[PDB]
């Protein structure tokens, strides 16, 4: 047996108000749909809503049942506005007509009406006073006094004008200039803030003042002018309410008000101190010094007044100044007051009994400050006849004593004060002496002139690669990665030089640099096809036709100009290397403004073809070795072309992780094969200690690039598991592997045998492979794009390794171009989250701005809607922003979204996309997937370009995104993502979130934007919800 | 109504004042908000105002109703007044 | 207005001729690179043309980055560093 009476035999009654000039009703017709869906029967008096423009047909069609007046008060739960008074049309008190052992919901004011409690105690009734609701965090939904104060504050401003003689706005008309009206607001409460907002929206000048320091901050946030007095007295009392002031403070405040009473035109006094009457703040001679025609509105006319000249219920013109001293301002707007009061009653009756059908409603005595027991104990005045009105004390009160909460951006500005400028200049000067001593160390260890020349062209190409990668468009970061994997296929240049023999390789050193040429020619064809297939998805169908075949004219002049200069007996290889490197730089530099993107692929093709042609022309092979080289490059290119056009673009990261390993193996194949072919030359050489060291280091770098990428492939495809595999040691093991790798360079020198050298090369390749496996497997499937870009740097620098090793000038320029590209991409992606690189690799907790324990807990409940509310709220909006995540493209749901945007753009809306930098499995993935779905690139904006347009936005669709739209990054310094730059979607009118269930993606255990009053949930799979929205937009607009 | 005589046009001044007074008399007899807020107590929709004919009084009413919070969907038969409506922010 | 007269000049250039003159600029640059390649007497000239082209691109990117409030200290800095003709005198 469940504890309670079911809702079926439990009816409610809505009586008509009998108080003089009362026009409100307790329940709207929208408010008797709920309390029928909950389960009550509803009985309404015959004329209860006629004063607030609520017809009887709306009542009897919404679910009520219209009856008379004597039998509606004998209901199980009587819900009315004011206290039950003496009925004059038939002489009886309304407490006599109530049902015995019933329950009542109205304003009571029990501390001022003991005799009405003596009438109600005889009928053994239960009383819920709406004004005794404690102002706690979980009770914003049922706060009737705040609603009446809001309506009075709006009505006082809209009633000040229509009596004031001239404009509030003020404009420069051609007839002449008029100044705005100046409005003083005394007392910032709820009516004060409502008055300041409704007066600032009409274009007036508001200069409000309040004693509590939070209310002046709310004045300066509303756009007003916070006044000040020259006495520092704490205005607060026991809590958020005010207290009585000293006589000297009142005299100084009246001095301020007499000073600024001769300049303002409207003044609204809302001052009201709990416990006693309102403070007199204006004399009868202070208010007559105003201009002839001023309006003076007093919202404290019931509880005394803020003037010694106020008739508490009428207007009068006292020497040319009108006095609006109405005692019932929400009764003049009875429709809005009835709707808000009905909403408060509905949320109260929902909160006090959350069961499906019990209505149990337990009253306790011991309760925490903020639980439901606090609300039920403070709200109930009379429980079954006895008066229990003075409520007991709560538990340990959390009390909100740090009102000014330490926001996240406050803490970095406080951390910036520890960075005294002597230490700034000292740590600036230490970096440059470190760099210049490193340059001196490179100068001392230089064996010859060619090493110095290669260091100079390395540094210059590194600065060129720094500046050309920051210049690319952020919408093209994934064609950047594909074209750097294409250009990094110039490890075939290192393969051809170490390649010799005939139709088939003769020695093992010549056989390694045919497998290297083979697996390095895969990168070229693969990267250039996937870049070409991505860049023509960005071509809008209204773009002019592009005749790219004309770029066969430079290539035939360049490559064909080499061969004609090779037939004539010249040697142009060191200038062809410069031309190829400049074309590779212009391939990235052209990928910067979206109109030259197809130029910046053809230039890379010309550079790769010129480098290969110059290498083949410099070698001058026999016609049987050229057949081997052409066969190897042709077979590798055929495999690259046939795996570069059968994939989907959403499978692009795996292919990118398949492109680095083919580089990482190739470098290991070209360093080892040069230790073998250059071995009988080390005795008669001074540079012998140079070309060994580099051949060690490249064998390390490729060894980390290969195996790590094979983990990064396997954790993206789904072969491996998405959880970070943690070992027992994990730092002693990796530190020992690194110490062994850097201490194995000591037996590699000081011992010139061939047997001890090839075992050191094999040992450093094995230790680097084990290190890549161990470091990559502890990352986890979420932080895996960083592994794609950091290794994208290493395959850059591996090229520089063989650029110093083969004395080749193209490989250093290309490697400095690629390593800086991968480094800048890893920087951008480790700044887009607030983490560091050691935080990502070594696996720290949270971010750099995370403090200690106990992150904040959520507040409020979540709204949930269906497809019909979502389509009725898409139809109403005019400017829409969609924030997608990886959940949109994992469900293959961007194809209904593109057609949805195409339909809603034709109807005259403004639909745009906001892309966060770390949405997706790759830098710039979601841009290319939206381009594949058909979205034009001019309505796809980044985070930094759209994050200030969210206040001027009617609707935001959050699709498949959790952490990039989380507000805990900007508010909670203890959270897991504190300080992360996020999309500020909560600053708009309305947000619709589409996801499966109320869960989490990776972290941040509950997202606090889901429990805001302007966010509706649209639970379901994204594919079916998005194409159902497509179907509704289609079938409704046709 | 010419270019050099628009500093002294009494009918335009009285039409401007009549438009602002028609807006500020629409409210104080209309018993709901114009703005509409999302508080934690219920969604309240904005008021919807229609303005037949945008001259001086019509555009004054459109400005005074748009700045106050409501949405305006006015109409006029001339082709320039619709562009003045779109510049003021109406429909 | 003057931008409206510039619009008919910006819209009378066919999409073929933009690509044609762009490919013409790049083929002239590549054949000039080949012409500097043929006239090279030794390897030091090729290395110096390489460091010249790279230092030219570095100088291109680094002086668009300077603040437009500091263009005359930029002028003064380049006049101070151009006193390295003493290197050629020593
Ligand atoms: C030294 C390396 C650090 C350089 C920093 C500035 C040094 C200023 C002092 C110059 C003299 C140095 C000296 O005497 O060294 C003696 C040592 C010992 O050699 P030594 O026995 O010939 O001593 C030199 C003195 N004479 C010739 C008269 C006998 O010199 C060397 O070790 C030379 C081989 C260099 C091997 C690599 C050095 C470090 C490279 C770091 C690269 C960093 C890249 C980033
Ligand atoms: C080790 C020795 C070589 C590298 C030396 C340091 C390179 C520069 C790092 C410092 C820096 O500029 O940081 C700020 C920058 C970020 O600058 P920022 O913080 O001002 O970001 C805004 C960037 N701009 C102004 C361009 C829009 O850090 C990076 O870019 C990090 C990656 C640097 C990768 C360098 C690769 C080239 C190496 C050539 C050899
Ligand atoms: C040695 C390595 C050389 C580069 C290797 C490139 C691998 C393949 C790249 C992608 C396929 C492109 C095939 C061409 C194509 O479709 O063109 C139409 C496309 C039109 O775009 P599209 O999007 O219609 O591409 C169609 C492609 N399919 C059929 C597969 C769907 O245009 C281009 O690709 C760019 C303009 C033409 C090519 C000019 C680039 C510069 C020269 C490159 C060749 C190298 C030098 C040759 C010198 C000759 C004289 C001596
Ligand atoms: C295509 C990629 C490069 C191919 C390199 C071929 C290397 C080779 O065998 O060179 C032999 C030779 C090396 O030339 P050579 O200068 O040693 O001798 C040529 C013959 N005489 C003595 C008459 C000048 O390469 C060629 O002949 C190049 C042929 C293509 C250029 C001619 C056609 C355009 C004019
Ligand atoms: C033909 C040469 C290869 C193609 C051009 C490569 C290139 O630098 O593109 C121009 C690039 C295009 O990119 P960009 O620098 O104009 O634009 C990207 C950078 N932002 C957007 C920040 C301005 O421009 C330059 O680099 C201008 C410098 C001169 C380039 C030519 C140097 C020739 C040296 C010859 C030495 C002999
Ligand atoms: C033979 C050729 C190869 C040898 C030469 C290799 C040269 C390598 C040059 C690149 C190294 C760059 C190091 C400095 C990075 C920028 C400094 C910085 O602020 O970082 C903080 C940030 C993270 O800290 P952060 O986010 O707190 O700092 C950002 C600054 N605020 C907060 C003010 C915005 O680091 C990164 O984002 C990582 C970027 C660098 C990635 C490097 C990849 C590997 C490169 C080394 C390869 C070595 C091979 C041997
Ligand atoms: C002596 C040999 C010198 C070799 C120089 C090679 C590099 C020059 C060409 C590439 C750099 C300029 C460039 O990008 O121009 C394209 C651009 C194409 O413009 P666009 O319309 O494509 O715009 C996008 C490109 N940006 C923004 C970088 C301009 O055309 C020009 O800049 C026009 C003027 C070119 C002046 C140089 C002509 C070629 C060099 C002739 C050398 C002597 C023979
Ligand atoms: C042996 C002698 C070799 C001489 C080679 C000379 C090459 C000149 C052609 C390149 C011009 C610049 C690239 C094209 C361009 O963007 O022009 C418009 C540019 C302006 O660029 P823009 O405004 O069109 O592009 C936007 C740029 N931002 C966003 C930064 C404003 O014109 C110039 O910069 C004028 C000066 C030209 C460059 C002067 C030389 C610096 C590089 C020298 C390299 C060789 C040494
Ligand atoms: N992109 C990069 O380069 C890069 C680099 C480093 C790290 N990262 C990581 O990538 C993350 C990206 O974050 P994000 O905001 O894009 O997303 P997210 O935080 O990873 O979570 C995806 C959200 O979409 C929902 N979802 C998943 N599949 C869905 C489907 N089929 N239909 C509907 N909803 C679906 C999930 O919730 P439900 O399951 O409840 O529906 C979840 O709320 C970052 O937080 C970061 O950790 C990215
Ligand atoms: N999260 C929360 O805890 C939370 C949130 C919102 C509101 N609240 C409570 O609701 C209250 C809202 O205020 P209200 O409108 O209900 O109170 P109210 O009706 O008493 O407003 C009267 C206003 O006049 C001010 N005043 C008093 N004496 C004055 C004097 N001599 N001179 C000038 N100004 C004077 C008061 O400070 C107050 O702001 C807050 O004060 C707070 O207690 C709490
Ligand atoms: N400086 C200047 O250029 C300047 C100055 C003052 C006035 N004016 C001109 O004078 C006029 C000012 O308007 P006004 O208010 O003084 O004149 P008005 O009182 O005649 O305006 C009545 C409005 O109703 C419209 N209307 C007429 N019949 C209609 C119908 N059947 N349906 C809908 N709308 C209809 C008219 O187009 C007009 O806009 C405009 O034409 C304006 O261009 C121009
Ligand atoms: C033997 C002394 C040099 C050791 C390093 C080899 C070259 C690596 C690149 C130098 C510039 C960073
Ligand atoms: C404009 C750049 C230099 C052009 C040189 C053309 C060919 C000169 C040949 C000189 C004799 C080898």
């Amino acid at each position: 047996v469940k504890p309670g009476i079911p809702y079926k035999q439990l009816t409610v009654g809505v009586p008509k108000e009998i108080f003089q000039n009362e026009k409100r009703v307790a329940l709207s017709p929208a408010g008797v749909q709920a309390l029928v869906k909950q389960g009550f029967n509803v009985v309404v008096e015959s004329g209860a809503g006629e004063a607030s423009k609520f017809s009887d047909d709306h009542y009897r069609a919404a679910g009520a049942q219209i009856q008379g007046a004597k039998e509606v008060l004998a209901s199980d739960l009587v819900v009315k506005v004011r206290a039950p008074m003496l009925n004059p049309t038939l002489g009886i008190h309304e407490a006599d007509l109530l049902k015995t052992s019933g329950t009542l919901i109205s304003f009571i004011y029990p501390a001022q009406n003991p005799d009405l409690l003596n009438k109600l105690s005889k009928r053994n009734t239960t009383v819920l006073a709406m004004d005794q609701v404690p102002r706690v965090t979980i009770a914003q939904g049922y706060d009737a006094l705040s609603s009446m104060a809001n309506i009075a504050g709006y009505k006082a401003v809209v009633l000040a004008a229509n009596h004031f003689g001239r404009f509030f706005t003020g404009q420069i008309t051609a007839a002449g200039k008029v100044p705005p009206a100046k409005i003083l607001i005394v007392g910032g409460g709820v009516a004060g803030l409502a008055s300041a907002g409704a007066a600032k929206s009409m274009g007036a000048i508001v200069r409000g003042f309040d004693t509590r320091a939070a209310a002046l901050e709310q004045f300066k946030s509303l756009g007003a002018e916070p006044l000040e007095v020259d006495l520092k007295e704490s205005g607060e009392g026991q809590g958020g309410y005010a207290k009585e002031m000293s006589k000297e403070f009142i005299e100084a405040e009246m001095k301020l008000f007499a000073q600024q009473c001769k300049e303002v035109d409207i003044l609204i006094s809302t001052a009201l101190i709990p416990g006693k009457k309102a403070p007199i703040l204006f004399n009868k001679e202070m208010i007559e010094s105003m201009k002839e025609g001023s309006v003076v509105v007093d919202l404290a006319a019931e509880a005394g007044g803020n003037f010694e000249t106020t008739k508490p219920g009428e207007l009068y013109v006292h020497k040319g100044i009108t006095h609006i001293g109405y005692t019932d301002l929400p009764s003049r707007m009875a429709t809005q007051a009835s709707t808000l009061y009905s909403n408060n009653i509905t949320k109260l009756l929902k909160a006090i009994s959350p069961d499906k059908d019990n209505f149990y409603f337990e009253v306790k005595d011991d309760f925490d400050f903020g639980t439901m027991g606090h609300v039920i104990r403070g709200t109930v005045v009379m429980k079954d006849g006895q008066v229990i009105f003075p409520a007991p004390t709560p538990k340990n009160i959390p009390q909100g004593a740090p009102v000014k909460q330490k926001t996240v951006a406050e803490l970095e500005a406080e951390k910036a004060a520890t960075i005294t400028p002597f230490r700034k200049t000292m740590t600036s000067a230490s970096v440059y002496t470190a760099g210049l001593t490193g340059i001196l160390g490179l100068g001392i260890a230089a064996p010859n002139l060619a090493f110095s020349q290669m260091v100079t062209t390395f540094g210059l190409a590194g600065i060129v690669g720094y500046h050309t990668v920051w210049g690319v468009t952020p919408a093209l970061h994934s064609p950047l990665m594909s074209v750097t994997n294409a250009i990094s296929g110039l490890t075939a240049v290192g393969g051809l030089v170490l390649m010799g023999g005939h139709l088939y390789p003769s020695t093992t050193s010549q056989g390694l640099a045919a497998l290297a040429t083979f697996i390095s020619s895969v990168n070229i064809a693969g990267g250039f096809l996937v870049t070409q297939r991505m860049l023509d998805m960005f071509k809008r169908p209204t773009d002019p036709p592009e005749y790219n075949y004309l770029y066969l004219l430079p290539a035939g002049t360049f490559v064909g100009g080499y061969l004609a200069s090779l037939y004539s007996g010249y040697n142009i290889e060191q200038i062809m290397y410069l031309g190829s490197g400049l074309c590779c730089v212009g391939a990235l530099a052209g990928l910067s403004t979206q109109g030259t993107a197809r130029l910046g692929n053809a230039l890379g093709m010309i550079g790769v073809a010129g480098g290969l042609a110059a290498t083949l022309g410099g070698l001058k092979p026999c016609p049987e070795l050229l057949a081997q080289m052409s066969g190897a490059m042709a077979l590798g290119g055929t495999i690259g072309l046939t795996i570069a056009k059968r994939i989907q673009i959403s499978d692009l990261p795996q292919l990118v992780a398949a492109f680095h390993s083919l580089v990482g193996l190739a470098a290991v194949l070209t360093c080892i094969a040069e230790y073998i072919i250059e071995y009988p030359h080390f005795a008669t050489d001074a540079a012998a200690n140079l070309t060994k060291i580099v051949a060690y280091l490249g064998t390390y770098i490729g060894g980390v690039t290969f195996s790590g990428s094979l983990v990064a492939y396997g954790k993206l495809q789904g072969i491996l598991k998405s959880a970070p595999l943690l070992l027992p040691g994990r730092h002693l093991l990796n530190a020992g592997l690194l110490a062994a790798s850097v201490g194995g360079i000591i037996p590699f020198m000081m011992d010139p045998s061939f047997t001890t050298g090839i075992t050191c090369l094999g040992s450093v390749s094995a230790l680097s492979a084990v290190m890549g496996v161990t470091l990559t497997a502890a990352i986890g499937g979420a932080d895996m794009p960083v592994v794609i870009t950091v290794l994208n740097s290493y395959s850059g620098w591996a090229l520089c390794a063989e650029g110093f090793l083969l004395n080749n000038n193209l490989l250093t320029i290309v490697g400095a171009l690629i390593g800086s590209s991968g480094a800048i991409l890893s920087y951008i992606m480790c700044v887009a989250m607030n983490r560091s690189l050691a935080n990502v690799i070594l696996g720290g907790y949270g971010t750099t701005s995370t403090a200690g324990g106990k992150p904040m807990e959520i507040s409020g409940t979540h709204t949930e809607i269906n497809l019909d509310n979502a389509i009725d709220m898409i139809r109403e909006a005019n400017s829409i922003i969609i924030t997608p995540g990886y959940g949109l493209c994992a469900a293959k749901a961007q194809y209904p979204i593109a057609d949805l945007v195409k339909m809603l753009s034709e109807q005259g809306k403004k639909v745009r996309f906001g892309i966060h930098p770390v949405a997706g499995r790759m830098p710039g993935q979601l841009n290319v997937l939206l381009a594949e779905a058909g979205v034009p690139y001019d309505i796809v904006l980044e985070m930094d370009e759209i994050n200030h347009d969210f206040p001027d936005t009617d609707l935001v669709l959050v699709i498949g995104a959790n952490d990039t739209v989380n507000s805990a990054a900007q508010e909670d310094p203890n959270s897991i993502i504190a300080g992360m730059p996020v999309l500020e979607v909560w600053k708009s009118k309305q947000v619709i979130v589409m996801k499966r269930s109320l869960g989490v993606g990776y972290a941040a255990v509950d997202n606090p934007i889901f429990y805001k009053p302007n966010t509706a949930m649209l639970l379901g799979d994204a594919k079916k919800t998005c194409d159902a929205l497509q179907a509704k937009v289609r079938e409704s607009y046709q």
